[PDB]
C-alpha cells in the first residue's frame, strides 16, 4: 500500500481535468523518485508529470528533471533496462522532508549473504491508487524460470525473474508500473521493478522485473 516510501505519479491531463494516475515509485532518495522508464517513454518531458508524496497526499512535487535510462529498449517481450529517475521539488523550491509518513527506502546493497532476500512483495493492481495490492512473491533465478517443473512443486505464488535479453522471458508489458519491495538484510529494499496492466497480477506463468541492483552505479551516478 502507502508506506512512508510510496510515491504517486500522475500525468497532467489536458484541459480542465484532473491528472491521472500513471505509474508507481519510490522515494530513494529526499530529492529522487525512482520508478518505471516504460511510463515515461512516450510522454519523455518533464513538465506532464507530478508526483505525490505522503498520506493527492501530504506533499506535492513537480519533476525539476526525468531521467530515462540511456539504454531503455522495449522489444516485443519485455522492458529491458526499464527504469527512470525523478528528482522532485515543491513550489517552495524544497526536496521531501523526512517524517513518520514521509520515509526514503534502502537501496539495495551492492552485495550481501543472500542477495535475493526474504518475503518480496510487488505493487500492482487485481486504474487509481488505492486499488494497489502487494502480493508476496518469490524472485528466481533464470535457470528455475522457463522450467521450474524441474526444481519444485507448484505453489500459489508467483515468480519472477531479473530481466535479461539472452534469456527469453515473456512477461506481460503493461502501460503502468511500480516498485518490487524484499527484506534485504531486515530492512526493506526497492528490489526491482515491475509493470502494471492485464496479466500482471497472474500467477502460472513466470514474470520479469527490472532487478534495482544492476543499476547501484547509474543510480549513484545521478544522484551523489
Ligand atoms: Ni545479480
Amino acid at each position: 500500500e502507502n508506506q512512508p516510501w510510496f510515491a504517486a505519479i500522475y500525468q497532467k491531463n489536458k484541459g480542465g481535468s484532473p491528472p491521472s494516475f500513471k505509474c508507481g515509485g519510490s522515494l530513494i532518495s529526499p530529492c529522487w523518485v525512482a520508478s518505471a522508464a516504460h511510463c515515461f517513454i512516450q510522454l519523455p518531458k518533464k513538465e506532464n508529470y507530478v508526483v505525490y508524496l505522503g498520506q493527492p497526499g501530504e506533499m506535492k512535487f513537480e519533476v525539476e528533471q526525468l531521467i530515462l535510462h540511456e539504454y531503455y529498449r522495449e522489444d516485443s517481450l519485455a522492458y529491458h533496462n526499464d527504469i527512470a529517475l525523478l528528482k522532485i521539488r515543491t513550489s517552495t523550491g524544497q526536496c521531501a522532508q523526512p517524517s513518520r509518513s514521509i520515509q526514503t527506502i534502502a537501496l539495495p546493497p551492492r552485495f550481501t549473504d543472500a542477495p535475493f532476500g526474504s518475503d518480496c512483495e510487488i505493487t500492482g493492481f487485481g486504474l487509481y491508487p488505492k486499488n494497489l495490492k502487494m502480493s508476496v512473491v518469490k524472485l528466481v533465478s533464470h535457470e528455475q524460470c522457463m522450467q521450474p517443473h524441474y526444481y519444485g512443486s507448484e505453489i500459489n505464488y508467483k515468480m519472477l525473474c531479473a530481466a535479461d535479453p539472452e534469456w527469453k522471458t515473456d512477461s506481460c508489458k503493461g502501460d503502468s508500473g511500480g516498485p518490487l519491495i524484499c527484506n534485504i538484510e531486515g530492512r526493506p529494499t526497492l528490489s526491482g521493478i515491475v509493470s502494471w496492466g492485464r496479466g500482471c497480477a497472474e500467477k502460472n506463468k513466470p514474470g520479469v522485473y527490472t532487478r534495482v541492483s544492476h543499476f547501484l552505479d547509474w543510480i549513484q551516478s545521478h544522484i551523489g
